[PDB]
């Protein structure tokens, strides 16, 4: 028995010196690696992912079917990482960029760095040499399927080549990046966080269909225990209803409470129904930190 | 012809004395090697293996085509396991474990250590340290066909490798292992017991799939009779429907009387149609374990 | 923080020197590659392009749905290109070029040298003998959707073949080179420019339709920052309605007042309501000029 | 410059050297391949079509929405080619010929050869073996919109099949077949010639309408610069009026001199009205005659 | 010339050794395929139609508005048909027959096989069957547009099923099948005849309508050139008036002399008045048999 | 000729056996299906009937012009059937049913069961449950002219959806039902007998209007011969003539003679005018039902 307990420690101490942290874990410990991460603009999402956002100098994949979110949840990401004063790249193949969205989202567009690749081999190597800098933070690939291998101009193999040189000058100039990919494993196996994330449903103000309700699932997660999940709301020329997730949270966390379709916090109602609840909280931003706060520090 | 009799089965007696019990039998045999076992979460499975569960501290493939339901038969071998208080692992390549789904199963989320290595050879090198530890019971590994060697990262070859190695130090901790294969052949060599499984058509409630006809077949078995066949059926979201499969065998062993649709046991109806009479059973519980009991006593 | 300022800078002029000039850019920057450029007849998508027009020996793509305004679009750009002297072809398997609106456009019908091919390859293969003749500025194919290879007569594939060496004589001659696509990818990467058009509204002058509100996103740009838009009106059997550009850009820079519905420049009202403004605009072309140049120097 | 002359004919030469003339020219350039033609019957198309009427040999589409004057067009198209002693076939899918309008047309019906075939493929077929006798010079189909397929009757695919082959026959023995088509495109690529065909207005004399304004558009021509237009009337009953075509063709070469509403020619008038004008041509044969060889040889 | 004309004579001798007789001719040609034929009861549609009335084993099809006289037409041409000791049969799904009438013309009533089935797919099964046997000699389907399909009860595609079947079936027992249709095409590509029939006036005896002015155009045809028409009277209660199309028919072949108002025959005087001449030849059968087995001679 | 009665009689009788009899027939056979059959009320009809009056088991329609007689034919035909204890239904959508006009044609009325449905499917549905009863014979349902379909409360599809079901009960039951019709087509073609009635003139008794001439055609007749007609008077307030009718029948079959004006049986006048000829079969019923009688065995 307890011989037993330490015989696993011991042996589950052996693996993580071996392979590192995060090579084993229990889906329910507390425990997370210590990493400076960068959110994702989703509540719900930062605390799936285990360490309040996603890692730098790790690479991160992104898949999902069309229309899911995956280009909103990266915007999201760069926005975040700008708010700190972070440098950030987009190295596109897809050429949907709508910078009239980005702001909206918090993007600050004239500072973002972008690359149109004329091949996937080019685009990597841009990847590499933006990693080697180290003078730059957040690189966002949109997407995957669209980096066409020169020959092919003139795909699986393509990745394999310099993924493993990519993520040695990633991890070490601390520059998280991130494959945005539309539904060979070369990414799969070297990414430390795999999201899969899809539209589950319609948001409607009435019978105007205003934003999708989004799910998404943290498939693989070398930082923290993988297999959570989060859901939330992507209201249209708006982004993530973070404001939304807060309500929930804060509930769930007993820290705002709801008598029916009434919500309260400190004793004072702050809105009949969970859209003005949200309401409430996006005005008074000074207090939605507060409760954020104290929900991260109770679930990360 | 008696000393015939008597020449067989020394020969026999001396085959296992050199290659051990199992190495040779008779297929209609009812001796069953006595080996620590852990159910399936299937009856007729259970019965199938002729041990009653899958053998402790041996190696076991179970391979079928997509959506035979081969995880889910595995997270029912790992929630019966934890029911006993076992310490399980999760080796997973696949990256689609479904916590929702597991703990309905009766799966312990929160104590199933989880691995998600980045090759082949890691993946083999922490089974084989968790085996050496002497403190893990269950480890299962999803799946085979995901285990990339790294240098096809940066196959066949990397099986044979540390196979051996792995299987003593799992038979000396008596661990239990289990390879999800989806559809060389070093696994199909030092396995115990091979599985194949298979749907074979669809549960209708009126005329809404809310289930799969499944099938599974014994095809190694070196701690019993190997060959034996099981039915059964895997409900969407509950996962494998036991006490179905305890009204097909209670009939079939005389303990539950059927006269035309209605079921009966002790001279009282317990439901009129095998559904009604399966949920008779799921609602008394130790009723059922009194028949299941009786089952195994009689073909076990 | 300086240094990796300079970090930065090494790193993106390492890229530049690698891959050319446009392999990577702040979207917000000033800069634009020096290049010769063929005005497109629209002020706001010169200005969007950031050089003021379509690069000379490049490969331009423009596609939209139906009746978006690619042709127009096209004309536009032969009719400035004729305007300068140079010599256009249009490559045609459309079969619809209206002549009448074409010299209503500006175009000199009589010069402008038309090929209507056989074959997708052949269309391809007149093109390349154009580019190579050093004889051709601009060379316009409509469309790149009716190009049906010779074999499907008697695709994606046939594009990739011929596309690499058009290129290349193309930039080798100097040679502006657009194809028009209606709403595999090679055409993708090749083109230094991708432009998206189409309606999003109608013109009413009262209740009838006289126009279509239209608007222009640079998807792809090699030469400048992409993503920028343009949005302008194409007035029936007149093309786009320049001079309302003009009144419009005029105002945002500050160069043309407007208090309420009356406009003015230098003093003095050249109108009330932004038609009468434009159409000061246009019967006073020389001031019109002025006012344009200035724009072009404030935004270019 | 000069040089760059040079270089443009050189290119435009060996262009025209590998795919024949035709496969690329200056919209305005007088030029026109030398071909035996067969007149339309209407004196602005043959003039539209630059070579002054039909190509022998080729293949010709005519398409246009119902009632837009397609039949009258081919029946004059054969009355001229049987002026002249050649031998025409009908090739019918339509069921509608009216023998009565035709000889009013100069038709000569009894030696017109007809065939109303049972399948698209048939009809192709007859097509093919006429072309390969040699000793038919018109061959006219109405319409491909009515050409089933066998198995459809038991389409894009039926046309691409023989319509090589058919080709290759038809310019071999030097026969013109003229495609009816009612508003894939193998057609349109074998085509030497496409004819958009439709009604503009109607013609009144007084208040009763006795015809219709028609105006064709040559969309496709290879063998003199495509897309001029021809406008003309058809007279109920009567055809086309070639002879208002002439006043105004005379008119405009200044040929006929019109002072308001009267017309005179050499001093002397000819009509008050373009009506009586061209009742005036049409009485004097011989003189009319001279003013359309005038016309022909200032316009060809 | 003569090469020429033997070329042609060769190809169309080809033509039709391949697609049969009547898959090419001369418009104006006296040829006729040699067929077993029914009078129509019209002596000019019997000329129109070239054989001398319809064929044998073959499909028909007569479509017009209605009131146009289709079914009086198919009335005759089963009394005719019954003259000679055919078998005829009616397939009804109008539901309108006047036996009164029909006796008026000459229909053998109680002889006459009728059927009035349930779906479209009973009536083309009846026809089947009623061919197959080569007991039946005409079968007369009223109407087309009649024969709803089972599925629509409880259309385009129903006809194409079984005509091909059917056709061969009566084409082998030589039984004429007539389908009315009042105004897809599968009909009208298996039928050998089709008949355009409609009224274009009104027959006044002083200022009483008593007939209808009708003419039939032969659209398509087989069996001998088509596109003839025929002009006759059908007088109410009556039927076709074939005595007054005999008399302008003998007139036309100078059998019979007309001068102003008076008709005379070998000299003698016959009646003042088309009218009276009519009465006349049919009170004198004798002698109208005589000259209108005349006329069929000279025109057929 | 023998072998071709023989192949027709085979024939016949092959259609027959796959689609019933009554699915063809000669119209002049004397053969009638045997089915049990309700009076109609009149002879003539019950004779142009063929089988004596209207189907058991079967749906009848009886359609015409507004006041031609349609209900007072319906009435007769359920005073006929309660005459023979038979169990009668009226199912009323127009709501002008007179009980007094009634019970003078023979109707109990106060056994007539009778709904006045809400709308026409729920009209539809009570027809069918009075139908699948096994316990009414005769249904009238007025009229289907009058059956709005709930939707177009709160039509040709209604009709299509129970027809097929109504129609398999009631043959079960062997239930009559008749729809009556004022002037889709479901009705068309599951009837099995098609009246079409109208007035065709007026009964004076001197100068006093004091009846109707009327005439029905069997214009569609699945139990026997279709196309008969029948012709008889409807008094003002007594109904159909029946009398007035066996008086002509009987003179037809040379049961009655006829003198002039003067009519007599067996020797004795009867009456002088078929007035007084009727009258005296009215006051003489015994003697009446004979010469009735004789006339069915005659032309039945
Ligand atoms: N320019 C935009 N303006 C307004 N709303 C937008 C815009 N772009 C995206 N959205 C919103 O973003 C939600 C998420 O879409 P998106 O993030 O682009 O999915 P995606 O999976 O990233 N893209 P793709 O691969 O092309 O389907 C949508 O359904 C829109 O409501
Ligand atoms: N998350 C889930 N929620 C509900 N039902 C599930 C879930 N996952 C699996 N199932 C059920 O499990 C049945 C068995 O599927 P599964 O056990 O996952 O097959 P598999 O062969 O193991 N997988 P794979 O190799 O990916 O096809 C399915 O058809 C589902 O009804
Ligand atoms: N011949 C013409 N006469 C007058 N106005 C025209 C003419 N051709 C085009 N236009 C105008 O051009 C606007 C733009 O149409 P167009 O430029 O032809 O679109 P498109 O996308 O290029 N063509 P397509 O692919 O065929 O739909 C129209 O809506 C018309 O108002
Ligand atoms: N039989 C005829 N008699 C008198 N005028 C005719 C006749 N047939 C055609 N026309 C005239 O021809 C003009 C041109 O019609 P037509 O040439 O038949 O057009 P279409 O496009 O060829 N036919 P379709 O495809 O059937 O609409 C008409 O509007 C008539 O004035
Ligand atoms: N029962 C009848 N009695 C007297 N004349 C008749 C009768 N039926 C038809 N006719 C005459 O037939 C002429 C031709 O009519 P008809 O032959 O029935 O045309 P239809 O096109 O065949 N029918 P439909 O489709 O119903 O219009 C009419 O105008 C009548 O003068
Ligand atoms: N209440 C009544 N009293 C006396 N005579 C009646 C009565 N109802 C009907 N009749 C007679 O019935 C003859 C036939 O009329 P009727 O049978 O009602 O025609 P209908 O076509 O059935 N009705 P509708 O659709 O309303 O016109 C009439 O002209 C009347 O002489
Ligand atoms: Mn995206
Ligand atoms: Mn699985
Ligand atoms: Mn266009
Ligand atoms: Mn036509
Ligand atoms: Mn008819
Ligand atoms: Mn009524």
């Amino acid at each position: 028995d307890e011989n037993k307990q330490k015989a696993l420690a011991a042996a589950l101490g052996q693996i993580e010196k071996q392979f590192g942290k995060g090579s084993i874990m229990r889906l329910g410990e507390d425990r997370s690696m210590d990493v400076e991460t960068i959110s994702t603009g989703s509540l719900s999402l930062d605390i799936a992912l285990g360490a309040g956002g996603l890692p730098m100098g790790r690479i991160v994949e992104i898949y999902g079917p069309e229309s899911s979110g995956k280009t909103t949840l990266t915007l999201q990401v760069i926005a975040a990482a700008q708010r700190e004063g972070k440098t950030c790249a987009f190295i596109d193949a897809e050429h949907a960029l709508d910078p009239i969205y980005a702001r909206k989202l918090g993007v600050d567009i004239d500072n973002l760095l972008c690359s149109q690749p004329d091949t996937g081999e080019q685009a990597l190597e841009i990847c590499d040499a933006l990693a080697r800098s180290g003078a730059v933070d957040v690189i966002v690939v949109d997407s995957v399927a669209a980096l066409t291998p020169k020959a092919e101009i003139e795909a699986a193999r393509m990745m394999s080549q310099a993924m493993r040189k990519l993520a040695g000058n990633l991890k070490q100039s601390n520059t998280l990046l991130i494959f945005i990919n539309q539904i060979g494993n070369a990414l799969k196996f070297y990414a430390s966080v795999r999201l899969d994330i899809r539209r589950i449903g319609a948001v409607k103000e009435g019978e105007n269909v205003v934003g999708s309700e989004t799910r998404v699932k943290v498939v693989k997660n070398k930082i923290a225990a993988p297999f959570k999940q989060a859901e939330f709301q992507i209201l249209y020329g708006e982004g993530i209803n973070f404001y939304g997730e807060l309500v929930d949270l804060g509930v769930k966390e007993k820290l705002i409470e709801k008598a029916g379709a009434w919500y309260s916090y400190k004793g004072e109602k702050i809105g009949q129904g969970k859209a003005n609840a949200t309401a409430w909280l996006k005005d008074n931003p000074e207090t939605a930190k507060e409760i954020e706060k104290k929900v991260r520090e109770l679930l990360l």
